């Protein structure tokens, strides 16, 4: 199925996870746990950001704009970028906060860290109805000397009831 | 012992708790279970904030300055506020920011609901060195139709360690 995995600031503020506040290395850890072995995908603004593939995965670029690096798979549509991943438990959209809203319907799940900060930007992350979804976990952790702030990771999946 | 009960928006920012985005529902019934049967030291601020005495409760309100209603008990000290409690389990410091300043160093307990929330104030919680306290319980909750911001109760002890 299709998974969300977004670092959100307060008011669901979303920024390239290269910047601060996005660098809590304990968000690096459970973002590299919750993605290792799966594929991957994203935008070409976040492929930019990143500079190399995600090791040891499939990384899918949606974008409509040809592609420059053949270690990736280039796609042009969000069904193209699914059928690239093949037959496989579980597909992590990554970013950025146009790849969130178009793959949002066919989410059923996201992992989600609430940072307890406050950054400037005007891209947030999809407005997910309360309502679809159901919160199946989460752990909140306090500011710490790695970790400048404190954050929460969630877990929701979509409801069928 | 002595406890610090407060809600805290992003950055440690407090606020007189009529105004918004304190007026969650959630967090006042945590508050009230959380002081039932206690007696509660508060500023003169939080007092004129209130208009009544929480009920069934010994009041006190922690001033330099004469008082003005017979509902309550007014101190001038830090140590005639907690003599004022007589002997009980707990004592709940409830507001504001100067009167959480001058507990803090007394207290051995934190009940601190984290909103994530933005507002606009100069008055901070203060600043708990995270090598002095333990998390010992937390407990995150997503924003509903009853509560319009996610939120998370906390509580630490002081470590003696
Ligand atoms: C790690 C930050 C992050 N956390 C959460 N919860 N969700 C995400 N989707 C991202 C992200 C992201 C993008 C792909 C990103 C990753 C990185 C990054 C940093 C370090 C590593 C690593 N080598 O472990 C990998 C990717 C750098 C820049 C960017 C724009
Ligand atoms: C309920 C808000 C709150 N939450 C947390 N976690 N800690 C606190 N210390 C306060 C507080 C407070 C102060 C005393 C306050 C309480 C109230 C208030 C509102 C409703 C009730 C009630 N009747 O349950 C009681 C107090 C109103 C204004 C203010 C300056």
């Amino acid at each position: 199925m299709i998974s969300l995995i977004a670092a959100l600031a307060v008011d669901r503020v979303i920024g390239m996870e290269n910047a601060m506040p996005w660098n809590l290395p304990a968000d690096l850890a459970w973002f590299k746990r919750n993605t290792l072995d799966k594929p991957v995908i994203m935008g070409r603004h976040t492929w930019e950001s990143i500079g190399r593939p995600l090791p040891g995965r499939k990384n899918i670029i949606l974008s409509s704009q040809p592609g420059t690096d053949d270690r990736v798979t280039w796609v042009k549509s969000v069904d193209e970028a699914i059928a690239a991943c093949g037959d496989v438990p579980e597909i992590m959209v990554i970013g950025g906060g146009r790849v969130y809203e178009q793959f949002l319907p066919k989410a059923q799940k996201l992992y989600l860290t609430h940072i307890d900060a406050e950054v400037e930007g005007d891209t947030h992350f999809p407005d997910y109805e309360p309502d679809d979804w159901e919160s199946v976990f989460s752990e909140f952790h306090d500011a710490d000397a790695q970790n400048s702030h404190s954050y929460c990771f969630e877990i929701l999946e979509r409801r069928l009831e």
